[PDB]
């Protein structure tokens, strides 16, 4: 069938959604944007089905069916449908097609992606194209589908019987991220304030490039940010400070041009390599950002969806949503459907083979289990019919959309602890690189009170907040 949310504007869209909304029954007792939620699910049942299993694959079956629970009712149905309307779908995906060069540091080197840790230039282009898309195509309709720029508040409510779980989740968080902390001599003379080094690189003229044509004096800065921490880029300003007096106290002995040239070209590439290694540092201490909406719309395009064929990608992706159907019996259903897009997923998939902690994978690059991005924003609402939404569809993102307020009793952190105890019943935590409740907190300590919104700005240190 076709895409029955016609919509080419926000206001055709609210036009279709008055109507849409009434006739659904949504509600916003416990999330903040309106969804199906009556209730908060209690996914107890789960530890004890976990706590007398033997298989470690009915342990994954049994922590995916308490996923499903948990956000089977709770999406925001408001901002998926905006994120699937017609308007949106053809433009999303044709976005890709103007806008090849702003994305080719990493588009043009995905199939590398699936196997290495991405270059610091590859995530910044990444962001930055991911928040040109969100502009260009008019996303950015409310709070919920918003790019948040605030920074991380240190403070973070949660009831009593709950506070404590919490804590010991901050906790793991932060052994965690401790792991992950815990040419170049020419950056590192600089920093200890041998400015004269800038008078003769070891590689040549201080101008010169090499990868991705950054300055090799602006990735020699960053390589000693990664190495020395992050303070010693400011001992390096400090030391152009010195370069500068030198100069102007000894202008005589130096080329007319020349000097005023130099201080103007270091300033400049030592600005370059702060804002390229915060990048490195963040991806380091929290891994990847992946910005749902952004990936999704990605995806589909390289599998090469069309406003055609969209509403069997949000069927599929609503099917999938529906019960344990992701992992291995989704990829049998990838590799079996008639339709092209079908088998072109899955050649997007990185394969297990990946060279480095599974965190820094390119936020750009698909895998099966990043499936359920596409799901979180596609396969909510099923567009060619939007009223099977009632159903349900269970993605982990829409978790987010549970309400913080102490009003409500926190139910996202009731949710996410809920989750813990499930995941700690079956595992061993300390052998994933990734444990799935930690990072869906994660997401709520720095403020993400829905997944459409982009969080990369955010400022902070989530894994130091207290738990009130």
């Amino acid at each position: 069938m076709e895409n029955q949310i016609k919509a080419n504007t926000k206001k055709e869209y609210d036009e279709w959604f008055k109507p849409y909304a009434e006739k659904t029954h949504l509600k916003s007792v416990l999330t903040n944007s309106a969804s199906f939620c009556d209730a908060l699910p209690d996914l107890s049942i789960f530890e004890v089905k976990m706590g007398l299993a033997t298989d470690d694959r009915e342990k994954d079956s049994i922590y995916a069916c308490a996923m499903v629970e948990a956000t089977k009712f709770c999406a925001p149905i408001y901002e998926c449908g905006w994120a699937c309307c017609t308007g949106m779908v053809e433009n999303g995906l044709k976005w890709f097609d103007k806008n090849k060069d702003v994305i080719k540091l990493w588009d043009g080197k995905y199939s590398d992606l699936m196997k290495n840790v991405p270059e610091p230039e590859q995530l910044v282009a990444y962001q930055r194209a991911a928040q040109k898309w969100r502009q260009d195509n008019k996303f950015e309709i409310n709070q919920y589908t918003r790019s948040l720029t605030h920074s991380v508040q240190a403070d973070y409510k949660v009831p009593g019987e709950y506070a404590v779980e919490v804590k010991e989740m901050l906790s793991d968080m932060v052994r965690r991220r401790n792991i992950l902390l815990n040419h170049v001599n020419w950056g590192r003379e600089l920093a200890a304030g041998k400015f004269q080094v800038v008078f003769n690189p070891p590689w040549g003229d201080i101008n010169k490039t090499g990868r991705s044509g950054i300055p090799l004096a602006v990735t020699s800065m960053v390589k000693v940010a990664e190495l020395d921490g992050h303070k010693r880029l400011e001992d390096i300003r400090k030391t152009l400070l010195d370069l500068k007096k030198w100069i102007e106290d000894n202008k005589d002995e130096l080329e007319d041009g020349k000097g005023d040239e130099l201080v103007k070209t270091l300033t400049k590439q030592l600005a370059d390599a702060i804002e390229l290694a915060k990048k490195s540092s963040a991806l380091r201490a929290q891994g990847a950002q992946i910005d749902s909406i952004f990936s999704s719309y990605y995806w589909a395009w390289k599998a090469g969806i069309t406003p055609v064929t969209f509403p069997t990608l949000s069927q599929f992706l609503f099917e999938m949503g529906q019960g344990p159907r992701g992992g291995k019996k989704m990829i049998k259903a990838l590799t079996n459907t008639p339709l092209k897009w079908g088998k072109k997923i899955i050649s997007l998939f990185a394969e297990d083979d990946f060279n480095g902690n599974k965190l820094y994978m390119h936020p750009g690059v698909l895998t099966a289990g990043r499936m359920s991005e596409m799901g979180a924003c596609f396969g909510v609402v099923p567009v060619s019919n939007p009223e099977d939404a009632v159903l349900g569809s269970g993605h982990s993102k829409s978790l987010l959309n549970y309400k913080i307020d102490t009003n409500a009793g926190n139910p996202c952190a009731k949710e996410i602890v809920q989750l813990f105890r499930i995941q700690k019943a079956g595992f061993d935590l300390d052998s994933m690189d990734i444990v799935a409740s930690e990072h869906l907190l994660h997401q709520s300590l720095v403020g993400k009170r829905c997944h459409f919104q982009n969080a990369y700005k955010v400022k902070g240190n989530a894994t130091n907040v207290e738990i009130v």
